[PDB]
């Protein structure tokens, strides 16, 4: 900073790509260590590595979002490449010292193997220690690319670096091998349907606090296991969408099929009295997924309520009691001014929680239309990674929810239930939808000021038991 030092003497780019000169045509910065905008894949596994200093907020970034530019295969052969490392060609004078006999090396080579070599292949293995800890579902999903890894580590000669082998390998054996209650959970709630007789498992016959408590207890899992690069680059909606992103699919699935049931039960209780009684029996669901901070059920909920065929039966929601309806609006109203008064409850909630996963996904297809993947340039185009950069800010935001238990008890036969839920039966969503409508009109026809009146389906009563423990 004060003073210029000797330079340190580095191979030629023919022989190990990664000294090639820095320029504005392979890497850029955003004008603590630089931020990098964007630059050739070369460039940016050279910084992953680089050798004056550590990157551990570059390195995490990285490791989650590379996939959108770059192999798993791809990645671990450039990571070999850096690690194999040429020595600068001896100097006339420096082949003479080694004829000789009994000369240490020249000063040149002793600071080359201290100062790049060595930093430069251990900044690698602390890569590959991220990567496998991680993000281990790369190698879940390929085989070759675990069996490369394990082959290259097992070449790796050193002293210096057989503590590092030996964390990779002991990470990945606790990978390849792989509830208390804190306080005591509330007992199991039922209703009209009893222990074991999942058959009659119904909206109505089941207890609607335990509805509430096992949807959020698989809406939490589901909301648990997404990892951050399932939403990087879209894939989700991409062509490898069911390799990808897994546990994502389920978590946007299970919401889908959650929403259409709502809808269904609404719609399919043609007598006006019983109709009545399911959409009270939803909302008060709705107020124990408040009572658990499950606002993704919340907003389940009111997504079925806001669809056409649920929407238009005034007759319905006009016959609803004022307070079941001033709870329905409240958090209807969470939704509006593109969920203002949602964000400001969800920063003031203590966990457990349950984040509503539809804000995260649409604020992220935003950010990838609104980012180009690549920086133009005369030759070869650069990855734009400060795109990768803030979409991994918001999947940070997700990751932040994750590690927040409810205390209450999994009741398998419900639990088996919600997961079976097939609303649509054998049509299509577009076949199902004109259904809803359909059936809709004739439940309520336009322009008719009584219900038209439909056989009753249940001989139970339609009085819910209520909200209240017991
Ligand atoms: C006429 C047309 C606009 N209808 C009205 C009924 N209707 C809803 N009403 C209400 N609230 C409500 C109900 C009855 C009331 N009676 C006096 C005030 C009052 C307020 N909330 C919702 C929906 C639709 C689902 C989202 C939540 C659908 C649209």
């Amino acid at each position: 900073l004060y003073f210029q030092e000797q330079p340190l003497r580095l191979p030629s780019p023919e022989v190990y790509r990664f000294v090639v000169k820095d320029s504005e045509e392979n890497i850029v910065f955003e004008d603590g260590i630089p931020i990098i905008k964007g630059g050739t894949v070369v460039k940016l596994i050279e910084r992953l590595t680089y050798h004056m200093y550590a990157d551990p907020n570059f390195v995490r970034t990285f490791l989650t979002t590379y996939r959108s530019f770059c192999k798993p295969q791809e990645l671990l052969s450039l990571l070999i490449e850096r690690f194999e490392i040429p020595e600068p060609e001896p100097t006339d004078a420096d082949k003479l010292a080694i004829e000789k006999g009994e000369q240490p090396i020249s000063a040149d080579l002793k600071r080359f193997r201290k100062e790049y070599v060595q930093p430069v292949q251990l900044r690698i293995l602390n890569v590959f220690r991220h990567w496998v800890e991680h993000h281990f579902y790369d190698f879940e999903r390929d085989l070759e690319l675990l069996e490369r890894l394990e082959s290259f580590i097992s070449s790796v000669r050193g002293k210096a670096m057989k503590k590092w082998v030996e964390s990779i390998a002991k990470i990945i054996r606790r990978k390849k091998q792989a509830i208390t209650f804190e306080s005591p959970p509330p007992p199991i709630e039922w209703h009209i349907s009893k222990p074991g007789q999942f058959e009659t498992f119904d909206l109505m016959t089941l207890h609607p606090i335990e509805i509430a408590r096992q949807l959020t207890l698989l809406e939490s899992d589901l909301y648990r296991k997404v990892q951050p690069s399932e939403l990087v680059g879209s894939v989700w909606t991409k062509e490898d969408k069911e390799i990808n992103s897994p546990n994502l699919l389920k978590m946007i699935r299970h919401t889908t099929n959650l929403t259409l049931w709502f809808e269904k039960c609404i719609v399919e209780a043609e007598n006006f009295e019983e109709r009545v009684a399911v959409l009270s029996r939803i909302i008060e669901i709705l107020q124990v997924f408040q009572d658990l901070n499950n606002f993704n059920g919340v907003l389940e909920i009111v997504s079925a309520v806001n669809s056409v065929s649920v929407y238009r039966l005034d007759h319905t929601f006009e016959a609803l009691q004022e307070r079941k309806r001033k709870i329905l609006d409240e958090a209807v109203e969470l939704s509006q001014d593109h969920f203002k008064k949602y964000l400001v409850k969800l920063k003031s909630i203590n966990p457990p929680c349950v984040p509503f996963f539809g804000i995260y996904l649409t604020n992220i297809l935003k950010t990838e239309e609104g980012n180009n993947d690549f920086l133009k340039k005369k030759g070869k185009d650069l990855i734009n990674f400060s795109k990768r950069r803030k979409v991994a800010e918001i999947t940070g935001e997700i990751q932040q929810y994750q590690n927040q238990p409810y205390c209450l008890r999994i009741e398998p036969d419900m639990r088996r239930f919600f997961e079976n839920l097939n609303p649509m039966g054998s049509a299509s969503e577009k076949e199902f939808t004109d259904y809803l409508f359909n059936k809709s009109l004739e439940i309520e026809p336009r322009n008719c000021k009584q219900p038209p009146r439909f056989p009753r389906k249940s001989t139970f009563s339609l009085k819910s038991p209520g909200i209240r423990p017991n």
